[PDB]
């Protein structure tokens, strides 16, 4: 499971007490900043989340007497806190100090403003604690546009994505596409490690494109943003995310790589708020 | 219909009288000297034609004493005579401007030589009075080479003019094609204003070509002067006149663009004289 | 059949003496290297191969006594021998000369290493009895390899190396392919003098490359190293020697130009042993 010890190393955090807890799990991207519980109220709720100790918790903390602010950072610090960061290059209290020691609670320093830290934090975890899921198709970015492409075995997926390889675009994955929902309406999708830089032809065999055509003709991963469905405003879902999907009929007469293209122009051109199809629903009125 | 007025419009003519006369019809593309006519000879052929005025007719007129050229202007001024017009910077008679008045016969004045204003009127005449029709089929401008192509639905009329366009042709006309026979096997296409610079493709719908590609993608109007008949020494007639026309078969295994590139490039060359089914009929012997 | 005189004429070879023995057969490859004859053993076998009097030879001649050395070159002028060659600028002995002119053995004499000469003699042989036939196929030079694609009439044999001719390859052959079998696994193949620089193509008719797309797109002979079998580790034998085959599915939905263009590129990887269905057998394990 994530634990505080997988967030510490991602940023590389400075901690400054609490190893032994690093083994604690952070279950939800949630973050909390306990300013209540500064004031003495404490709860269930968000006690497991990463706590945030920013200029509003500690300008109030540090106004308390002594004996009022006794316990407080030690009730902060329950057993199911992953972990507790001082931000703003704030000064943790030394009974903060004591107190992650004593229940073993992750305490961290950072220089960075409460709110911005928050938001890499959450962005983080959102992406550790993502959705995931395997694909069958060929996922390629056309135009910076990445495109699954989808349809029946036979069809010519990847045929068409090595035409669109040899055309200056670049492959992804061939075959089996991993997918991973990292934050809302966000789809990475990579290639197994046991076939990047693969694309396997009939006929040909398995080919290495990074080897065949360099560099410039691969790429790790790609957000997926448009899904080309080769058949003999619709949408494709995957997991809890909807692409834009565009049916491409398969015939001779026709080069689907162009169509494929010119979908991917067209995909950015109506991201621009421009739709060709109602300039012309609207011209014939 | 079309009327003295368009005339004089289209050539910015210098009008001198006759102003209530350029409601009058313009029926036909043949232009008159009206010589015989300075003789005294008039007749009804012609009459209803755009009469010239050169040196030629001036130079009798002005050597006629005054009681034999009385009225021949004022017979010229016929009710159905369109337009008279004095070329050559030629100072019109006196007569003539009070004829042109009294019968209301628009009379004009051009400093062109007589000859060469006669070719541009009667070439503006026949590109007005041109023969039109509507086809169904793709017409793009290849190589500086005006193609239509024809085909069942289906047969990728559309996708193959798209790829043509993405391999730097233009596209003049997508679906229907405004053909108009402007002069003696001169047949020129565009787009109904309606679809212009649109081009629709099965699955994608319909898309601006001028919008995804740019200005150097489309062209307003082409002559047409090849078909290429896409099916699963000919010709197609059109009007009056018949364009070079060859059937490509449709079938896997080969790309309908580049061949409708290379019919495009042979026919430039057969119209230079040159063609190698020829040169191989005779390497034969 | 071969004769000397063609041998003389391919290297503009020296003629000392026995012009009128020109006429005789050169029947193999084979060359010998008389070194025994000097010393006096004659024999058969050997006696029809052109014969290289080197140092070796010479060196052991010269120090032969007048009587004893007397005969041996009349005994190495054969009636059967095509031809004796003084290397390495060696002055050839008068006897030998006297030889020559006897039995009308042609003697030439040559400025060459003796082993340089005779490899370069053989090579020569070998080309002009040549093994020769005839296939139907198109021979294309696809990025330095000569590919020889086949398949049934009406596959797009044609049409497709019309696209590759496009995409900057070059055009041997069309339709039929004379095959030389040169030396050891060394096919060469080129277009009947007939149709060079000819293509057919189903609709157009005959088109001649050269005319339409320059001096680039053509190429009079190309040694075959990649057979591409159009179809709705093999190879494919002509003579004696194998090439690498790839039967390659034709259907709608693919670029075949494209696939055999990565065949050729795929191919000199291979040949620089590199091996990608192997690379990948090996990262399964």
């Amino acid at each position: 499971m994530l634990t505080t010890k997988s967030l510490v190393e991602r940023f590389e955090l400075e901690m400054i007490a609490g190893e032994a807890g690093l083994n604690k799990q952070i279950k939800n991207t949630d973050i909390s900043r306990p300013g209540l519980e500064m004031a003495g109220y404490f709860s269930h709720y968000a006690s497991d989340r990463i706590q945030l100790l920013g200029t509003t918790e500690l300008s109030f903390y540090n106004l308390l007497p002594d004996e009022e602010r006794k316990g407080r950072m030690r009730k902060l610090c329950r057993p199911e806190t992953p972990a507790i960061i001082v931000t703003r290059d704030l000064e943790p209290p030394e009974e903060l100090i004591e107190a992650a020691k004593e229940h073993e609670t992750p305490l961290i320093t950072s220089k960075i403003a409460t709110t911005q830290l928050m938001s890499r934090l959450t962005t983080f975890l959102e992406h550790e604690l993502a959705r995931t899921t395997s694909l069958h198709g060929v996922l390629v970015d056309v135009y910076g546009v990445g495109v699954l492409i989808t349809g029946d075995s036979g069809i010519g997926k990847s045929e068409t994505a090595l035409e669109l390889i040899k055309r200056g675009h670049r492959l992804v994955a061939d075959d089996n596409v991993e997918i991973r929902e990292i934050s809302k309406d966000e789809l990475i999708g990579r290639a197994p490690k046991l076939i990047e830089h693969l694309l396997e032809i009939r006929g040909l065999g398995i080919i290495n494109v990074m080897t065949l055509f360099g560099a410039g003709s691969i790429l790790t991963e790609k957000r997926l943003r448009l899904n080309i469905h080769l058949e003999n405003e619709e949408t494709l879902r995957i997991l809890d995310t909807e692409i834009t999907k565009k049916t491409i009929p398969v015939r001779p007469g026709r080069n689907v790589a162009v169509i494929i293209e010119v979908a991917a122009m067209n995909y950015r051109l109506n991201i621009m708020g421009i739709n060709t199809a109602e300039e012309f629903n609207d011209r014939l009125n």
